[PDB]
């Protein structure tokens, strides 16, 4: 029951404050000042997290012995010398920590594959964080955690049409991630292995006129790759009444059936109004879709508070939503603008499942970050 739920949850929180009290000195230990009830404690802990994590993490790649799970956790700590404990009790809840090589977590946990009123208050042309609204519709939208498949093009695709239909009035009601997944036409395919894209998002839209809620059909790892299920009658179709719009070509989009895209390179000598777009479609639409290159880049024990200053390499392998904007005035005093990023990576990554990088990127950056966004063109009706 629910009961067990909590119980294995209130062990492992108990699990990591053992920890960390032994993980100190405040000063962290060095590797040889680790004695015998750290490493079974540490031990412990990863053997709680197997039998608990639904992510796939390590159902699928080596768990690390007690010196691994030592340094993995020591590297956190040190990523992370300022956040509260409590922030730090939180990344200690990624199965990452228990991996032999924690880069084991992300091979499977991509996605992309490229083809060929008050609400002003919290989202505007300056500044855009619309999570500090407890209230907002899109910030009722919880992270979510695609497991060990590649299956960001869905995550990061149907939140981008979560938030349209939130700008339209409608509640904050997922989408099954896991229909899209295995309901599609065409070549089977191995949809676990595999990413794609949001034109094969849009595609299976068409194709089968409907989109369950979560709960009508919820998403595990485990499950992708089974049978598109029959739709029951009790479904919910969150895609009632929608239609797939179409705009004229322009010269530097891509514009097909349901989206338009613009990529940052055909931008990278006029990159304020490649900025400029995005506020716009994160205003209006309450996100875009971006890909980026997560392979090298990002991993478990990623800062999400920090405005990373990253390059692109002109290539991704994920997808991400741009959720939200804003300027800060760095160490150095210059003043900078950040986007704000969600992950489908779950909640125990980044800032709460979210980070946040610098629009413009250094500036020996040949390429930029973002790599491209993709905004989706349809029609709902508003809520009454």
């Amino acid at each position: 029951d629910d009961d067990e739920d909590d119980y294995t949850e209130y062990k492992l929180t108990e699990s990591i404050d053992n920890i960390l009290v032994k993980m100190f000195k405040s000063e962290l230990i060095k590797l040889e000042e680790v004695d015998d009830s750290l490493k079974l404690e540490l031990m412990n802990y990863c053997s709680l997290l197997k039998d608990v994590d639904t992510t796939g993490t390590l159902d699928n790649y080596g768990m690390g012995n007690e010196m691994d799970i030592f340094n993995n956790l020591k590297r956190l700590l040190i990523y992370h010398s300022e956040e509260n404990i409590n922030t730090l009790k939180n990344k200690f809840r990624n199965a990452a920590v228990c991996l032999k090589n924690v880069d084991d977590w992300i091979v499977n946990k991509r996605g992309l594959v490229l083809p060929e009123n008050s609400d002003n208050m919290f989202c505007n042309k300056e500044y855009c964080n619309r999570l500090k609204d407890e209230n907002n519709c899109i910030s009722n939208l919880q992270v979510e955690d695609q497991g060990n498949c590649d299956t960001s093009w869905i995550f990061a695709s149907k939140y981008h049409l979560e938030t349209i239909r939130c700008m339209k009035g409608y509640e904050p009601t997922k989408i099954s991630a896991l229909y899209v997944a295995n309901c599609y036409k065409g070549e089977h395919k191995d949809r676990c292995d595999e990413g794609s894209s949001p034109m094969e998002f849009l595609q299976i839209i068409e194709d089968y006129g409907f989109l369950p809620a979560e709960s009508n059909y919820p998403y595990n790892y485990v499950k992708v790759g089974e049978q598109c299920p029959k739709v029951e009658d009790h479904w919910m179709n969150l895609w009632d009444n929608g239609k797939i719009l179409h705009n004229k070509n322009e010269p530097n989009s891509l514009d097909g059936k349901g989206y338009t895209a613009y990529e940052s390179e055909r931008f990278h000598d006029n990159m304020d109004a490649f900025v400029k777009i995005i506020k716009t479609e994160v205003m209006n639409k309450g996100s875009v879709i971006a890909y980026i290159k997560a392979e090298n880049v990002m991993g478990y024990e990623f800062s999400g508070k920090k405005v990373q200053n990253l390059c692109g390499d002109d290539t991704a392998d994920h997808a991400v939503n741009i959720v939200g904007y804003g300027n800060y005035v760095n160490s150095e005093g210059e003043k900078k603008s950040y986007w704000i990023v969600r992950n489908s990576w779950g909640p125990y990554w980044g800032d709460e499942g979210y980070f946040k990088v610098d629009m413009y990127g250094p500036t020996h950056c040949h390429f930029n970050f973002i790599h491209s966004v993709v905004i989706f063109n349809v029609d709902l009706p508003m809520n009454n």
